[PDB]
């Protein structure tokens, strides 16, 4: 269905993820590539767009989206499904502190419900 | 408090309009300049905005908001308080139709509670 990470800008967020698919899971990384937890996140989060292709991934830099947000909300991952917000991960503490495996992601956004497989 | 109507871009959208000043209303106007009724809008706002300084009025060009936006769903007018929804009104029947007068306006905006004299 999907499959692989998407990078999207500020203007594609209200149509790729307010409004995705209904019924759909979007996983959207909001980040700075200045921030190595950011550049570690994505990494796992690419991995798990192509063993999760029913689950929708987008990836976007938080200045083309919400301006003067600080280094302290990054990582930031919002989950959504219908336009609402089924989680939030904001930070490092949150999104799992600076050593954070494949695996443990995987975790933490299956819990909440964004993943499943069959 | 307020008292002009500002141009903001799509990423200050969550910072003027969603996380504005709690219990303040936040009229957006998400516009184009090529269509003849936004211009129109824009002027009964500018002059609206200075009648009633407690109310927060901004303008937007949608390109930088929302990509791939549809014409008829212009003029896009949103009403927020506490970053939400109060009032939708979007194309040019909602805001009024093509002919529409600076106190035709002020009364939709106020029958919602947008603005007020206190
Ligand atoms: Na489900
Ligand atoms: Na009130």
């Amino acid at each position: 269905k999907f499959g692989e990470l998407r990078e999207i800008s500020g203007n594609q967020y209200v149509n790729e993820v307010t409004n995705a698919e209904e019924d759909v899971w979007v996983i959207i990384h909001l980040y700075r590539s200045s921030i190595p937890m950011c550049l570690l996140v994505n990494q796992h989060l690419s991995l798990l767009a192509r063993k999760f292709p029913e689950t929708k991934f987008v990836k976007a830099i938080v200045n083309s989206c919400i301006q003067h947000y600080h280094d302290n909300c990054l990582p930031t991952i919002f989950v959504y499904k219908n336009g609402q917000i089924e989680a939030k991960f904001i930070g490092i503490i949150e999104c799992g502190g600076i050593n954070l495996k494949l695996e443990e992601l995987e975790w933490k956004l299956a819990e909440v419900g964004a993943i499943q497989t069959d």
